[PDB]
């Protein structure tokens, strides 16, 4: 519909607004003009530096009586250098204070590569590599699953997981919560056909991001490939008189995903909200499928010899 049901009964907008690489001077606007506009879902992360912000935004939303709490799905991730058993807890709470809420709708672990306590994002060692922690995915887990317990978040998930990582959680001895939501990296030239097929025949919605292409990510080459700009995927927005944005938000909706384009811009926030009123047909879909080139924005290439890196597996 607009919302799909996760398996702790509640009901996820299918539609939400990214927040990575947006500026602290620029999101409280943002936010603020998507909840205005029709948004409902926010995704965060305490690794995007900006959540105090984005929390002044849904603060100002919440007092003005344009929304209630419960009618918000508020999504924030655990950082890798929190995923001791001992350092969750305030990883989460901290998230909580910046957002200005009593609890999250959802929480996810960040990436499956834990990395050395400290105040870097990514700590290096002498020789410049990433120190990772020896912690697991299990026992993370079991600290996330605490959260629950506590009322701090409703439902818990995964980030960038593979398919194995997800069946180590799903063989868990003791597994209290399975995973709700996969929120995995998603588009016409990485379409993820085998790990989505996998999540969906497990009960566990699949969230895309950069469903754009990440055309503001930091390492972008001019080489590199455009999505908004192939001129395939142009004639297809112009069949429907739409555009190439709207078409590739619209493409992740009609394979049951949940999608999460990031915008700064009011103009194509609401561009980017309107997306409900038309339908891709079959033919279009195989067509956008046929684009695959197996190609990611986001290979965390830093720790690609991490005992964790998720990406070594096919799917
Ligand atoms: N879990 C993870 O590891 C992970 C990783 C990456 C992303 N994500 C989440 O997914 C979100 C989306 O992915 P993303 O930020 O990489 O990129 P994206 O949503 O694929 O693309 C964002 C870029 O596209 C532009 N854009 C948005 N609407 C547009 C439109 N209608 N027409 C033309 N350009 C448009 C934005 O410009 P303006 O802002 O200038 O308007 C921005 O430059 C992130 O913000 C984050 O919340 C999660
Ligand atoms: C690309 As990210 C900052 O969501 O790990």
């Amino acid at each position: 519909a607009s919302r799909l049901l996760l398996n702790n009964g509640a009901k996820m907008p299918i539609l939400g607004l990214g927040t990575w690489k947006s500026p602290p001077g620029q999101v409280t606007e943002a936010v603020k003009v998507a909840i205005d506009v029709g948004y409902r879902h926010i995704d965060c992360a305490h690794v995007y530096q900006n959540e105090n912000e984005v929390g002044v935004a849904i603060q100002e939303k919440l007092r003005e009586q344009v929304v209630k709490r419960e009618e918000l799905f508020i999504v924030s991730k655990l950082w890798c250098t929190y995923h001791e058993k001992g350092l969750v807890k305030g990883a989460c709470q901290k998230t909580l204070s910046d957002l200005k809420l009593d609890y999250l709708d959802l929480y996810l672990i960040h990436w499956p590569t834990g990395f050395k306590p400290g105040k870097e994002f990514f700590p290096l060692d002498e020789s410049g590599n990433v120190v990772p922690s020896d912690t697991n995915i299990l026992d993370t887990w079991a600290a996330m699953e605490e959260l629950v317990d506590e009322g701090l978040v409703k439902a818990i998930g995964i980030s960038n997981f593979n398919h194995l990582q997800v069946e180590m959680i799903l063989n868990k001895p003791g597994l209290k919560y399975k995973p709700a939501v996969n929120q995995i990296e998603c588009h016409p030239y990485l379409t993820q056909e085998k790990l989505i097929q996998y999540c969906q025949s497990k009960g566990i919605v699949v969230t895309a991001y950069s469903p754009l292409g990440s055309p503001d990510r930091p390492w972008a080459k001019p080489e590199d490939p455009s999505l908004l700009e192939d001129p395939r995927i142009k004639a297809i927005a112009a069949k429907h008189n739409k555009t190439t944005a709207q078409v590739l938000i619209r493409f992740p909706m009609q394979r049951n995903l949940v999608v999460i384009p990031k915008s700064v811009t009011p103009e194509r926030i609401a561009e980017n909200f309107k997306v409900f009123d038309f339908e891709l047909s079959s033919q279009d879909m195989t067509t956008l499928l046929s684009y695959n080139r197996n190609w990611r924005v986001c290979a965390l290439l830093s720790c690609t010899s991490h005992k964790d890196y998720p990406f070594h597996e096919e799917f």
